[PDB]
């Protein structure tokens, strides 16, 4: 009878294209078939076709159909034949199934320090690897505390390439970040921590994984510094194995000592310690011990005292070598040979060459033996004839050794890992045979391979007349790729030859594809083979990088060679190679994108698994399409009857080199020209593009080595003070084989003073992995930033230097360093600030300053400038990021710079001013901002100045914080969790009354501004919550404006009146407002036409024109300007009121927009944002004249477009008497800013200030000195406790705290947060009271500064700058 044979794949993919196939017999001429898809919705009529005279394989391609329930469907495939007396039908079950895309996000390190900008890309493909250009609903990236901190909504890519990125707050929340895709669907984690912070690395190269057969093994430490050049000192070596924690407990036991061998000893010249360790010492076989050496390295720096730690971890393993069966199946044709390979490796898995190895058979005839020899790629070829094996299974063994190794029980046993398999033979109704040979290696993809077959044909099965077809099948990824037959006719090659197929593997052949060939004989028997490839996992867009040339001089040019298809847009990364070794993780390789996807899946899926249906009561033609993913549909006898009885420390994080996006012109190469870094380190280069055409693509990992001859290190103190001598110490290191000729010369300047002089001059020779030191005494003269410019370079000299010439490289003869220092004057800097508010009404307005001076004036100190501007809020505009020139680091002080930020974008989008150039600048602020104010944030949702290191939220600090982050929706992004879980914590802590209870106080008398009860918190909560916009009859603000009606009715305290008149303008209870209104007026202080009000003392009249901020009085002045400003409709004389109250808060700014602390920066320039918006008139021309003494005269201009600019210029004239005079029509705010150096003043008013210095070794001139500070402290001021303070520690010149100083403080009482500086090191204490209190701490000496000048212990109240206290202190040795 004819046969016939219908294949397709079980698995189909919806949005693939599949095929079909038919294998006819010949005898059909009369018979058509019918092959239909018969789903849910429709019969999809795939194949029609009748049979021929011949033997004619017709496969066809088709669309799969939707699949009906969304993801999946199971459908049925049915097989009809009709002819005239022959009708027969058959189906099948298949699976059709949506794809997956697979999205991925490479950053560009997956390491970051805070401060710097991560860059990401998100592209998504299919499994057809083609890149899907749809658009993304959201992209968000997360912060440690999972605070939504940034979103970018209905992102399109650029051919599949999305390209983000995000400036870091450099402080930002440490921990793990995540960016998230797709509604959170998609996503990828990177870190941020603190780095780059060793000196040197101690290095174990030797130690390795190792086993127990050595008797010893030798510990190999090597120290050398983060540059690379060796380092001299003394080593000591903790090598011991801990004893096995066991889990069972016994009364009177304990644990085993750590047998241990400790080692100690001295780097040689190229910075190695070595020493043998016998493995006598450590229980090598006993459970009671563990199987890891611990090496624990820590080496003392020769000199300087620097010490440094590393710890190896090292498993031992007995495994000595493994055995695997490569290039061999799972079964076996009885009568004709068998052949395969044996892979041997050992125990670190290099192909053993030349090895004697042991192939066993097990049999059902005997055991039989074969020795092999392996070649040089560790491959032991075999075959077998399995004439002898009369049909039976046979089990597999290749064996090291034949006999079995004796050991003692007690001991771990070293053993051999053999390879085993199980042949089951091929059922076969036919004597022929079919066999494929094999590839070696993992196939090169794209190019052709020719692959030979091996047949027999015996005469019993086939006519020696008869033409033979053999048709052949290939797999990849469980689909159908390549078809063919291949006709041999009997009577030209005979009953015993070969052929051979053309193949060419691409991509969408997998890695593993399967070749199954197969032929039917008249009598319906299968001969069949199956065999699998290896191919390099490759991509249809050919992706190259290049580097030309691959090594370059640091700061030179170097040529980008980048290589893709035409139209494709690639993306580049640049990367240093510590980058990639640190965390080997899943950075993009083909590996990674081929691992996205489920290729490994060829069997058939469980919805269309066919099982054997045996009534259960209580390898043959079928099993090869199975195992490749293929349903097949036969009359053939094609199955077996169904028989039914039952990271590292390696190195450090630095700059990303490269990130840009470039695209491919239609040459398909693109070159670029790149500078190399300066830093010496080779660079690792990746790039993928994509392209609609090719799909995506991936370049392989190339490198530029960036290399210099020499290097030269600076080591130069920070800050110094004027008449103080440092030690600048300068090395040059060689890294070349040859010793070179160096001469290095300091260039002579007139700012600094050389105690060398000419001794300096020499030229001192310098050999392979050396170096040589070089200092200078260096007496301070000029202040300001001085540049110390070194230049060594390598001269052409003849002298012996080395025994030979000294020799001369080609290229980077001269190194140039450039590395300033600030040379600071003595005592501290005082500021003086007159601003002044001249409208020109058409009249000459005019004003005048006197520069008055000091007597006790530190030298050169002197500067003065002005400052003109056409916006009373420009002077912030320009300084938004530094308002106030104090430590910002709580939770509230942090928010003097994201507070006034706000509300001055709110005036200029109102005013209209606003434009994409300042709005830009604005909102890169906030989002600063907002990153530091979430270290504040607690789990529940509340906020404390000093985050969790407090015990509770703070409930006015909560509510200050949830008034700007609702109006800062209005510019940035917000998560609305962190508004919400706010609200929600607020929410539970309002009183029945309807006040809010003080968690956390209501913070200090001056920073609140008032105390007296808790009514003055229900005042701010409800205020703050109306500037949101929430309403009148939301219940935290109708049951909060309950509490506030009986207590406005008998109060009494002047900012408690203020206050409460702000919120009743914004409530709309004008009644109530206008009652507290004029209680303000009979308080107010008028002094010329400025009106304010003051809790402090009325002066006498004189008002200095220097700027005194009371910050009580600034902050009160604005909550009654804001009071005045929400009257919806304003007259004249309520505007001119408004006036008169600006035209003193305008005069207490500082130099740069800001006022004296936290909040009054923050109320009075959001009260005097709401005045420019309210008296906001475009200026047509305002003419200002500036009159000096000594022949200075100067005019700036002020017109509408330049109203914002920044104007300024210094006087060159000395301190003297200046007059403005303001002509035009508008406004022009004009602010005159004094600076000069006093000694700093014991002061003792309001704060205690004392030093007490510790015992420092003055008679030990080769220590790290070692100075210990005893601070003590104490509030003497009116008032009974302070608010929250500042102890100021001004470094001396060359010292540092030492290791620990920030635990030790912290431990010690009232310290909330201890944070070095520069050279200031800044303790917050939480308020001070009339007991004295004591600080310790140590301070030692990093470079050697002599003759040193004395630095400002400085003491103060944050919230009140005009209490405070400055002592001095100099060092006891001189
Ligand atoms: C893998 O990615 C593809 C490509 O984006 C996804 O297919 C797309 O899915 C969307 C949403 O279901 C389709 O848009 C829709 O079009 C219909 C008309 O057919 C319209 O009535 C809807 O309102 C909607 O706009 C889009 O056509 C479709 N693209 C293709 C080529 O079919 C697919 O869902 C992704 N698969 C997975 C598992 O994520
Ligand atoms: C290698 O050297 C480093 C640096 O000397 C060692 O790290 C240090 O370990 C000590 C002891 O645990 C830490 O001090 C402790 O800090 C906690 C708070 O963090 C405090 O409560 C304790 O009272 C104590 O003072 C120290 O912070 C830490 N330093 C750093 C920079 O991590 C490290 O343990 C050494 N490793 C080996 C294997 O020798
Ligand atoms: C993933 O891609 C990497 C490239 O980043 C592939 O690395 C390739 O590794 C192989 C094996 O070392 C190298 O193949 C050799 O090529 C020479 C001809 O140049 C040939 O004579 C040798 O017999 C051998 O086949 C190859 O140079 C190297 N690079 C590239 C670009 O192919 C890696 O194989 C890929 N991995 C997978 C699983 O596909
Ligand atoms: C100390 O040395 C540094 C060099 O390391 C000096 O800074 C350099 O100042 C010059 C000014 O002529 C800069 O040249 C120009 O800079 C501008 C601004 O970016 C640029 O548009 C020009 O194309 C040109 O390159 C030079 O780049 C700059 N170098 C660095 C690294 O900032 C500094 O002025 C010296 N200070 C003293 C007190 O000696
Ligand atoms: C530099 O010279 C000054 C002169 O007073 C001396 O006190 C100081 O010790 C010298 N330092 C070095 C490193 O030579
Ligand atoms: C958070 O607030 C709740 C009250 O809602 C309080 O019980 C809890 O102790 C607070 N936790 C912290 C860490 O502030």
């Amino acid at each position: 009878l004819p046969n016939y044979l219908v294949t397709l794949p079980a698995r189909l993919n919806f949005p693939s294209v599949q095929k079909v196939c038919l294998d006819l017999s010949p005898g059909y001429s009369d018979v058509k078939f019918t092959v239909t898809l018969e789903t849910k919705d429709k019969t999809q009529k795939l194949l029609e076709y009748s049979g021929l005279k011949k033997r004619h394989l017709h496969c066809i391609s088709f669309l799969v159909p939707p699949p009906a329930g969304g993801t999946e469907e199971v459908a049925t495939i049915r097989v009809s034949g009709v002819g005239n007396n022959i009708s027969f039908e058959e189906k099948k079950k298949v699976l059709i199934q949506r794809q997956g895309n697979g999205t991925f996000v490479q950053t560009d390190k997956p390491l970051y320090t805070p401060g710097q900008q991560v860059y990401f890309r998100i592209v998504t493909m299919d499994s057809n690897f083609v890149p899907v250009n749809d658009k993304y609903s959201m992209v968000e990236l997360q912060d440690p505390n999972s605070n939504r901190i940034a979103q970018w909504l209905e992102v399109v890519p650029e051919q599949g390439i999305v390209d983000l990125s995000f400036q870091l707050a450099p402080e930002a929340m440490l921990g793990t970040y995540t960016v998230a895709v797709a509604e959170g669907k998609t996503f990828g984690t990177f870190s941020v921590e603190e780095y780059v912070l060793p000196k040197f690395k101690v290095e174990v190269v030797e130690p390795k994984e190792l086993s127990t057969v050595q008797e010893s093994f030798l510990v190999k430490i090597c120290c050398r510094y983060t540059y690379g050049k060796p380092m001299l000192g003394a080593v000591q070596v903790s090598v011991c194995q801990k004893a096995n924690t066991y889990w069972y407990r016994e009364v009177e036991r304990e644990q085993l000592p750590d047998k241990c061998r400790n080692l100690s000893g001295q780097t040689d010249k190229t910075g190695c310690f070595s020493a043998p360790v016998d493995m006598a010492t450590f229980d090598l076989i006993g459970y009671a011990y563990s199987h890891q050496i611990n090496i624990v390295a820590t080496v003392v720096e020769e000199g300087t005292g620097v010490e440094a730690n590393a710890t190896q971890n090292i498993y031992i393993s007995p495994q000595m070598g493994s055995m695997t069966f490569e290039d061999t199946s799972n079964f076996y044709h009885p009568n004709f040979p068998f052949s395969g390979k044996i892979r041997v490796r050992g125990h670190d898995d290099s192909f053993l060459k030349n090895h004697l190895v042991f192939l066993v058979i097990y049999g059902t005839n005997g055991t039989f033996n074969q020795t092999l020899v392996t070649d040089n790629n560790g491959l032991a070829p075999f075959t077998l004839e399995t004439s002898g094996w009369n049909g039976t299974d046979v089990s597999l063994e290749g064996k090291f050794q034949m006999e079995d190794l004796v050991y003692n029980p007690e001991q771990v046993p070293r053993y051999y890992q053999n390879a085993y398999l199980h042949l089951r033979p091929f059922y076969s109704t036919t004597r022929s045979f079919l066999g494929i040979h094999r590839l070696n290696g993992p196939l090169k993809c794209g190019q052709p391979q020719e692959v030979l077959v091996d047949y027999y044909i015996d005469p019993a099965d086939a006519s020696p007349d008869q033409e033979i077809s053999f048709s052949y099948y290939l797999i990849g990824k469980g689909s159908l790729v390549m078809e063919g037959q291949k006709h041999l006719n009997s009577k030209k090659k005979g009953l015993k030859a070969s052929f051979s197929l053309s193949l060419t593997f691409t991509s969408r052949l997998a890695p593993d594809p399967s070749l199954v060939i197969y032929a039917i004989f008249p009598s319906g028997g299968v001969v069949a083979d199956k065999i699998q490839f290896s191919v390099e996992m490759c991509f249809d867009n050919q992706v190259s990088l290049g580097f030309s040339p691959s090594q370059q001089l640091p700061g030179a040019e170097v040529e980008l060679q980048l290589q893709a298809a035409p139209g494709s847009l690639c993306a580049l990364r640049a990367v240093d190679e510590s980058v990639l070794l640190l965390r080997p993780d899943r950075e993009l390789s083909n590996r990674s994108v081929y691992g996205m996807f489920p290729f490994w899946y060829g069997h058939y899926p469980y919805q269309v698994a066919e099982y054997d249906q045996c009534p259960v009561s209580g390898t043959d033609l079928f099993s090869f399409f199975r195992d490749v993913g293929l349903k097949i549909l036969s009359n053939a006898k094609i199955k077996k009857p169904v028989d039914c009885s039952h990271s590292q420390v390696r190195q450090y994080f630095p700059e990303t080199w490269l990130w840009d996006l470039f695209p491919i012109g239609n040459s398909g190469k693109e070159a670029v020209h790149v500078t190399v870094p300066d830093a010496i380190t080779e660079w690792k280069a990746m790039s993928f593009c994509t392209s609609q055409s090719r799909g995506f693509g991936l370049s392989p990992t190339v490198g530029l080595t960036a290399f210099k001859p020499f290097f030269v290190d600076l080591t130069l103190p920070y800050s110094v003070v004027r008449g103080e001598s440092f030690r600048l110490t300068a090395t040059i290191f060689n890294y070349l084989k040859d010793c070179i000729r160096v001469q290095t010369d300091l260039a002579k300047s007139h700012e600094y003073q050389l105690e060398s002089w000419a001794d300096s001059q020499t030229s001192s020779c310098l050999c392979a992995d050396d170096a040589k030191t070089h200092h200078w005494n260096i007496t301070a003269v000029k202040l300001g930033h001085i540049n110390f410019t070194i230049s060594t370079k390598i001269l052409d000299s003849n002298e012996p230097c080395g025994g030979q010439k000294g020799f001369v490289p080609q290229k980077g003869r001269s190194d140039t360093l450039i590395k300033p220092v600030l040379v600071k004057p003595e005592g501290v800097l005082v500021e003086k600030t007159h601003s002044s508010l001249l409208c020109p009404k058409g009249k000459v307005a005019s004003e005048s300053v006197s520069l008055e001076l000091p007597v006790d004036i530190v030298p050169d100190s002197t500067k003065a400038y002005v400052t003109v501007l056409g916006d009373i809020m420009g002077t912030a505009l320009q300084n938004l990021d530094g308002l106030v020139q104090m430590p910002s680091g709580c939770g509230e002080q942090n928010m003097v710079l994201f507070a006034p930020i706000i509300y001055v974008l709110q005036y200029l989008e109102k005013a209209g001013l606003l434009t994409e150039e300042i709005r830009s600048r604005a909102v890169g602020f906030l989002e600063i901002g907002y990153q530091k104010e979430l270290m504040y944030k607690h789990s529940n949702g509340s906020y404390s100045a000093f985050g969790e290191r407090d015990g509770n939220g703070n409930t006015w600090l909560t509510a200050f914080v949830t008034k700007c982050f609702g109006q800062a929706q209005k510019f940035i992004f917000i998560d609305p969790k962190n508004i919400q879980d706010a609200l929600k914590w607020m929410a539970g802590n309002q009183l029945p009354s309807g006040c809010y209870a003080n968690v956390g106080n209501l913070l200090h008398t001056a920073m609140k501004g008032g105390v007296d009860d808790e009514v003055s918190l229900t005042a701010y909560v409800t205020a703050a919550l109306l500037e949101m916009g929430k309403d009148v009859d939301d219940p935290m603000v109708s049951q909060g404006l309950r509490c506030l009606k009986n207590s406005a009715t008998s109060t009494t305290n002047l900012y408690t009146q203020a206050l409460l008149a702000y919120i009743f303008s914004l409530a709309g209870e004008m009644d109530i407002r206008n009652i507290l209104l004029k209680q303000l007026d009979q308080q107010a202080i008028i002094s010329g036409e400025s009106i304010y009000w003051s809790q402090k003392p009325t002066p006498s009249s004189n008002a200095s024109p220097w700027s005194e901020p009371a910050a009580v009085d600034v902050e009160l002045t604005a909550y009654a300007l804001l009071a005045q400003l929400t009257k919806p409709s304003l007259t004249q004389k309520e505007i001119a009121k408004a006036t008169s109250i600006v035209a003193w808060l305008a005069k207490q700014h500082n130099a740069y927009g800001g006022f004296s602390s936290t909040q009054d920066t923050v109320v009075a320039l959001q009260a005097l944002a709401k005045y420019a918006t309210t008296a906001y008139m475009p200026s047509e021309e305002i003419n200002l004249v500036v009159k000096s003494t000594e022949n200075f005269q100067r005019t700036f201009n002020i017109q509408s477009v330049n109203r914002l600019v920044f104007q300024q210029d210094t006087l060159p004239n000395v301190p003297g008497m200046y007059t403005l005079e303001a002509s035009g029509q508008g406004c022009v705010y004009v602010q005159t800013v004094l600076r000069y150096n006093i000694l700093p003043p014991t002061n003792m008013k309001t704060f205690s200030l004392s030093v007490e210095i510790g015992k420092a070794r003055c008679e030990q001139p080769t220590s790290p000195r070692s100075l210990t500070l005893t601070i003590h402290t104490s509030y003497v001021g009116s008032r009974s406790s302070s608010n929250m303070a500042i102890v100021e520690v001004k470094m001396l010149s060359g010292f540092s705290p030492m290791e620990g100083t920030n635990q030790l403080l912290l431990q010690q009482p009232l310290v909330k947060k201890v944070e070095f500086g520069t050279d200031t090191l800044n303790i917050y204490l939480d308020e001070l009271i009339k007991n004295t209190q004591t600080y310790t701490f140590t301070i030692s000496q990093s470079v050697l500064v002599t003759n040193l000048k004395p630095a400002t212990i400085k003491v103060y109240d944050y919230y009140l700058p005009d209490e405070q206290a400055t002592i001095q202190y100099s060092d006891p040795c001189e």
